[PDB]
């Protein structure tokens, strides 16, 4: 097994997989690493297996359905890797927390938004569909965006979302197009 967490590349007290040689800080994976189970998957194993389970899986979908889609376990699972995904980025640190507003300028968001507030969210199952958590994740930059106007700053929204839109279109096998 890697001797550092996967999500943040630190050391420290470590999880490792039964079936494949990543390891995770315990609030690092998503869901938080499991109390018992002996073996242990990781969630980039348990999206393997569903990949695997049902190939016609990554065959192309439209986004519109996709976002209606209600959150079953395997789509609950879907939203917690792309979750992961974004917080495997280190620009993540600027969106996990619950941001404050005063900038000279500019006035704050009327819906705000953070990683960690999705991640809450998703551990309370308050998502009926794939459209709530992704609208959420869309919500955190477009917010940043709005509030930073000119500010080189801004770019930080857009490197993060781009990271975010990637995953989302190759976790849920989004029809690629020109
Ligand atoms: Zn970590
Ligand atoms: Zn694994
Ligand atoms: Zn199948």
């Amino acid at each position: 097994n890697s001797n550092i967490c996967e999500v943040c590349n630190k050391w420290g007290r470590l999880f490792c997989c039964d079936t494949c040689p990543r390891s995770f800080h315990e609030h690092c994976h998503i869901p938080s690493v499991e109390a018992n189970k002996n073996p242990w998957s990781c969630i980039f194993c348990r999206i393997k297996t569903i990949q695997e389970r049902c190939p016609e899986s990554q065959s192309g979908h439209q986004e519109s359905e996709v976002l209606m889609r209600q959150m079953l376990p395997e789509e609950q699972l879907k939203c917690e890797f792309l979750l992961l995904k974004v917080y495997c980025d280190s620009k993540s640190c600027f969106f996990a927390s619950e941001p404050y507003y005063n900038r000279e300028g500019s006035q704050g968001p009327q819906k705000p938004m953070w990683l960690n507030k999705v991640k809450t969210s998703l551990n309370e199952q308050m998502y009926t569909r794939v459209e709530g958590f992704v609208q959420d994740m869309r919500l955190i930059f477009h917010n940043h965006k709005e509030f930073y106007r000119e500010d080189k700053f801004t770019r930080l929204g857009i490197q993060v979302q781009d990271i975010f839109e990637k995953n989302f279109r190759n976790i849920f096998a989004i029809q690629e197009t020109s």
